[PDB]
């Protein structure tokens, strides 16, 4: 078992760039020596691990079999994000080092390890550690200048909830949703907005990458950035979405069965 969330792509070993050709840009997640986890809307496809320069065979792209982004068009709704998530299958098999690391993926024993909790520890409890009914301390990656930064926000769990899951209605497209139940689905978790901080916005290029827990020196992912209120690359009702991990886990434990993590 990898130690994994263990530490520019010195600082975020698990980070990938991913292009599709006037190019789309995306980022995801290694997640174990084949696979990187991205974001299904991100999809000629070019992959890129550790700052390297070259692009990595892919053998296969697979998708969540619940995401279908045109899924609510009859009702008026244009793009649908639920199940907004996908994993890159590699031809080759990535060598860990200090460019190239895995991140902790929710409910499996990598992350148990990594919170120093006992083997008895359920996928409920490392929920219940992970995404606490308060706002969460979290951080995503993105680029400036070619070069890979962190940027810290927080997860509105708690009382703050439902002013950052209402605020979808702002979003383009959305504004004519009577119930915001619709596009905001029990798949996300809700970051952006000033309360209780002035969290900075994911841009476009930024989809498909981690949303990561950083606790007891080590990276959780728990989420995939899926889509944003505003496109700021600032109003108070700018919110970015997120997969919840723990929220697709039947897909998770099925396609990464072989890749040695120890789902619970
Ligand atoms: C950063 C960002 C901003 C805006 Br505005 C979007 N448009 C939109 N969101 C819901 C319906 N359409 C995005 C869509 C996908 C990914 C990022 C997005």
């Amino acid at each position: 078992l990898s130690l994994c969330g263990m530490v520019d792509y010195h600082k975020q070993p698990w980070q990938a760039k991913i292009s599709v050709i006037g190019h789309e840009s995306c980022m995801g997640a290694v997640v174990s020596e084949y696979f990187v986890l991205t974001a299904a809307h991100c999809f000629s496809i070019k992959v890129s691990v550790g700052g390297e320069k070259r692009d990595l065979e892919i053998e296969v792209v697979l998708f969540h079999p619940n995401y279908n982004i045109n899924g609510k068009k009859e009702a008026g709704i244009p793009e649908f994000y639920d199940y907004d998530v996908a994993l890159i299958k590699l031809k080759n098999k990535l060598k860990y080092g200090q460019t190239i690391r895995p991140i902790c993926l929710p409910c499996t024993e990598g992350t148990t390890r990594a919170l120093r909790l006992p083997p008895t520890t359920t996928c409920q409890q490392q929920k219940e550690e992970l995404l606490p009914a308060q706002d969460i301390k979290a951080l995503f990656v993105s680029e400036e200048e070619k070069k890979l930064t962190r940027k810290e926000v927080y997860i509105k769990n708690g009382d703050k909830k439902g002013s950052c899951e209402r605020d979808a209605q702002y979003a383009p497209g959305y504004d004519k949703v009577k119930d915001i139940s619709e596009v905001v689905t029990p798949r996300f978790l809700c970051t952006g907005g000033v309360s209780p901080y002035a969290d900075p916005n994911t841009c476009r290029g930024d989809s498909g990458g981690p949303l990561i827990v950083h606790k007891r020196s080590r990276f959780i992912q728990v989420g995939v950035i899926s889509w944003g209120v505003v496109d700021v690359c600032v109003p108070a009702h700018a919110r970015d979405f997120h997969i919840n991990l723990f929220q697709v886990l039947p897909w998770l434990k099925e396609k990464l069965q072989d890749e040695d993590l120890g789902f619970l």
